[PDB]
């Protein structure tokens, strides 16, 4: 009963249930050649959603993504490109959601991407220093300038998203259409309980990230930090600490149990976890991450697992995770 | 009492009571040379309205229409060019009335047409996947961007048109100005009963299409499918089936009776049918279709039949058709 | 107590109490050389307001006005250029106040003028075929597009001007700022009674035209139609008929009486009539017309007569004219 | 507890607590070489705010400021450039806050600055000849045109600023974000009593000017007009008169007393006065003025004095000045 393509929240934008992100990898961990191969595989398998941010690899991720698009020559109308704005430089005024940085930041991102506009521009996080009205007006401005088709939020509380909505309706500006939130077996509350309320009330869609908890859900950290794994990269000590933390080891324990279910279904753990993220219609799309083609092809294979996620399998997983949120 | 030129609904746009469409013919069934001749004949006879769509001949119709305009060099201000948006490609995001496709679609159409803007951009059909607000805001955006002067609907129910109006008035956007609907002796309800209500309530005008039911009303299918008739073209099996269907044969029977009236008036059947479509002021313009110059000149001749359409002749036609709608 | 410069109605635009028009003369009756001399004289004497229209000499007036500006090289910021839109071609859609013609017409005028924008764009007359909302939205659009700084009306009734205002306030569009109306000793009602109401109620200013009734007030038609006078030009039979009409001869009779007052004041009749037009603050500026430098210099001299227009002189003139409107 | 960077009023724009102005100096009193050195020193010390005006040195100040930016090549996103509009030429229409001059003036300023936009455009003073609605709409227009990020007022009464706010909320336009007001030990009322009310009520910020009262607070006029001091420059007789006026001599007397406190703190008088201006959070930034590098470096040193401004020191200063406003 899976619909590979679905509307992003209550908007007319149709996105593939799986998208491909560029955090850590593009312009950073992987070569541009590998990046080109991964994007081609995604596109060829129906994926039309690609996410990035001005902050990724100090702008390099956008340059690489833009180069691939130009090199491959795919029709712009067949792509859904999203980018996030917030961290755009070391200067005081090069960060935040002020009208100045939203305009300067997106303009710079578009230049790096070699694109006239992105399909969705997201505030990468909330800005306690900028009044909602200014941010909503600025987002509306860039959309009206043809620099973006839609705008959205990321890591905003449901109250903040509703505040953006309130401002849009009070001053007749454009309402946000999507919230890019973390979602995986170890982070469920927001996406499973709060976001559905926003969907029904104001049509905001949910585009989720880190479906494997940065690779942790793959289960390859079962016995330490594998050489060259994300957690071993420079600038990712924070990920390593989480993995080696007491709770991180408790997560691995549960993964072992989940691993059993995977085998019982005939799929890998990552495939189980990703398919799990797409089990409810509440999620419009899950953004994937991959450092090589084997991972990406494996991940995309999650779609075949979906039909096997019976209410029985779901309850089993909840029993193991023991973190089913309260409705 | 006929006014060759009239306002399109309650707008300041003046259109000829007859327009020339490009479906099937331009960039497809006929040569560009024939297309040039037909458009010249139309223009020289006072017709200022020419309709097309991004979907016609996969974009070729717009290219041909644009070439003729450029070659003939007619003043842009003396022309009323309309195009329809909805089917713009095979990719998921290349169809519909989302802000993304409305903007990308019209931009591409304008490029093919070699025009800076169209006079009216129509949604080719309703989009159940896009909220009215998004569509109305997008139409408003392209008008404000100078890509179109006005926008309209096509094949929308009167309720959907009123919904577009509701959205425009609630958010202070631009209301639709015209509905391009099917109208001929065998399809009367919507145009004769519903559209007049929209005209009086919200000033929406009626621009009708397929006045000869794709050629069926010409009566040339009286004894089968004539070689090279539209119904015999590739990709038009649907038309042939309708003609050969039980109801299609019942239509021909009535045509024979109508044919009698035509002769009694001194005009052809097509001329009778077209003049019939223009008998009421409710219709702003009737879009013609033609594969050769004889047909077009014949069709334009319908204007001379108008004065002969007495209340008596109209009642006779209703008696024959037996499908006069209930008011 | 005369202020040579004043605000145009309740707007921040400062115009000279005298302006120079281009009807009949520019690109038509006079040579471009004479036109250049007249504009230079005006500008050098403090006049910053120059009026034209897309219809004058089929566009030639705008070309000449634009050439002079470019040749003389005056700063654009030191000029107030106004043009009027309505009659822009022979095609059906090349006339009126529809969104299509307002945009196409002003764009064409700007091209002829070699200017990026006019200070004020006026509807040359009312358009019974275009809803007020469409016209007001179109005027607002060109102002927002930077093609004009302000918009106004011409030959509109006070009710129609208030209707434009109603539409602007209901849909949050831009209100009109000036009405260009006929004003001279033989046409007083509208400017003396109605326009002041609009000034106080909605801040609309009054820019008047034909201060000499096309030359009639000069008194040179006292004994027939002087060779080469405007009334003798081709396409101006209408003016000649008015002059030779019964009422036209009755006007000359009164002019003779006025002539006496002029001599008593030490000024010419035209100077008396023009100064008369500027006697009340209700008029922001009077648009002058001239076919040679003697006339223009004479007319500008009207400013010196102003101080001599005592309440006694005004009553005398009213007694002679016998057409003082009722308040 | 000082935060070097702070929000400009309730906006997301972050400005350094100290800014560098260009009045008198740039393109005028100092060489472009000196101007370059001063701006570099400011920038290198964290200052991101630079103020100018179309009227300064008849446009030359903007040319010099723009040249330095281009020569130094600093990222535009790391700078906050503000300019003021009002006096833009000798022609009648080249001054004021009409839509015409706001657009023409800022366009010309941007051209001189070699910039696409300024961060904040200020009305240099109030315009009694232009209705608030026109000014607010024009400011909104240039912001929407991408010529400025924000707009503000200068030398406007708190009532006039609230009027601009009223207009913005009534017609859904953009509200002003900052008031550039005079602030120093001899001019305190407005900034200390009125502006805080506007901050809390409508989020307007306070950017202050002439922190040394044009150099008077430096105390170098203790015994006359020093050669080459601002007060001795051509076109600044007004400053000299103030200094030599009875009240001006009374100010010097108090400066002598303040001088004592400075020495007691281990700082210069200018440093004491500038730090004094930044003692309250009500002031977002203080615009500095300097004719040489010694002054600028001295002034910037005011930041170190801040921590020494105890409630005791403040009361002492108030006792000396004797002009503490009433709350
Ligand atoms: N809005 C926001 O704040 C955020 C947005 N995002 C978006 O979401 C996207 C995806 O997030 P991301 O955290 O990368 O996703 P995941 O949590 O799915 O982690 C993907 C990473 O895990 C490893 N991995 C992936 N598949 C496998 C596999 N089959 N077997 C073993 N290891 C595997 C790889 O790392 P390695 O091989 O190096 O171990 C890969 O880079 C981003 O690119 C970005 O676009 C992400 C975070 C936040
Ligand atoms: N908004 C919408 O969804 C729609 C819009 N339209 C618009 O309306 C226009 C007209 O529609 P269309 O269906 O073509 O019109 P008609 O129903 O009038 O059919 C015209 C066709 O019938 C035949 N024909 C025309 N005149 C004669 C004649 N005198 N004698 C014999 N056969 C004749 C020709 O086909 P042949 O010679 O090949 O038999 C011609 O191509 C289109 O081009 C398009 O612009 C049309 C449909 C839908
Ligand atoms: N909005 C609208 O509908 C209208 C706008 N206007 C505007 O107003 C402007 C002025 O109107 P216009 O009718 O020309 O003005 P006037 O009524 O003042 O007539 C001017 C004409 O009268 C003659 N004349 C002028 N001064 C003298 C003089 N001192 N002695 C003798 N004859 C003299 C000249 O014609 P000649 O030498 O050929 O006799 C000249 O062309 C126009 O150019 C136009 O810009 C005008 C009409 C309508
Ligand atoms: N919005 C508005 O209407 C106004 C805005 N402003 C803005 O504010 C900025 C600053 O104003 P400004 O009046 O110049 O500032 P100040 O009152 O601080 O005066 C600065 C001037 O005083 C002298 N000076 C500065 N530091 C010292 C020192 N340490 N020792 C001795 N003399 C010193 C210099 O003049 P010299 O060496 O020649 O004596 C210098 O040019 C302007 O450049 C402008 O951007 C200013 C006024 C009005
Ligand atoms: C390093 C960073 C950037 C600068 C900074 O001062 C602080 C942080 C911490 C949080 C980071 C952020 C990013 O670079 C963007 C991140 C990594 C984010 C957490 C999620 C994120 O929002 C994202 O989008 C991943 O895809
Ligand atoms: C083939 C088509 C295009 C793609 C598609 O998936 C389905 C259809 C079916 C209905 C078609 C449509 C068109 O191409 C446009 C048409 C033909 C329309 C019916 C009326 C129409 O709207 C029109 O405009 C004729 O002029
Ligand atoms: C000839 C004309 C243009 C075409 C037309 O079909 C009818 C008329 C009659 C009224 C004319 C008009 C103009 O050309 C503009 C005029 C002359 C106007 C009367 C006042 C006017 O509005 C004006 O502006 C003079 O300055
Ligand atoms: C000379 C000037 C410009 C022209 C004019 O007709 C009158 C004045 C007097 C007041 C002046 C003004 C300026 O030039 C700008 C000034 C100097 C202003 C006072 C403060 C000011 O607003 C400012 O900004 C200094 O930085």
């Amino acid at each position: 009963m899976l619909q590979f393509y679905r509307n992003l929240g209550k908007s007319g934008l149709r996105v593939s249930c799986l998208g491909l992100g560029t955090w850590v990898t593009f312009g950073g961990q992987i070569t541009d050649e590998m990046a080109e191969h991964l994007m081609t595989l995604a596109y060829d398998n129906g994926i039309n959603l690609f996410d990035t941010a001005e902050v990724y690899a100090a702008g390099k991720a956008e340059v690489v993504l833009g180069n691939i698009i130009k090199k491959k020559g795919w029709r712009r109308s067949s792509l859904v490109i999203t980018t996030k704005i917030f961290w755009g430089g070391k200067a005081e005024t090069e960060r935040g959601l002020s009208r100045k940085h939203i305009i300067e930041g997106l303009k710079a991102s578009l230049e790096r991407l070699q694109l006239e506009y992105v399909d969705v521009v997201f505030a990468n996080r909330p800005d306690p220093n900028t009044p909602m009205e200014e941010t909503v007006r600025a987002m509306t401005h860039v959309i009206n300038q043809g620099m973006a088709m839609y705008w959205g939020t990321s890591r905003w509380s449901s109250m903040e998203i509703m505040e953006a909505y309130s401002v849009a309706r009070q001053f007749n500006l454009i309402p946000p259409r999507c919230e890019q939130a973390e979602y995986h077996m170890f982070q469920r509350e927001k996406v499973e309980v709060q976001l559905p309320e926003l969907f029904h009330k104001i049509g905001v869609g949910a585009m989720t990230w880190s479906p494997l908890a940065c690779g942790i859900v793959s289960g390859k950290y079962d016995s330490g930090i594998p050489p060259y794994s994300r957690a071993s990269l420079k600038g990712y000590q924070w990920l390593k600490d989480k993995i080696l933390s007491e709770e991180g080891r408790r997560q691995q324990a549960k993964l072992k149990e989940l691993q059993a279910i995977a085998e019982r279904l005939g799929c890998t753990l990552p495939q189980l976890a990703i398919a799990w993220c797409l089990r409810n219609e509440g999620v419009s799309s899950v953004l994937l991450g991959a450092s090589n083609a084997e991972q990406l092809m494996e991940n995309i294979g999650a779609i075949q697992v979906l039909p096997k996620l019976s209410s029985s399998i779901v309850h089993e997983i909840d029993s193991i995770l023991g973190n089913k949120p309260y409705s």
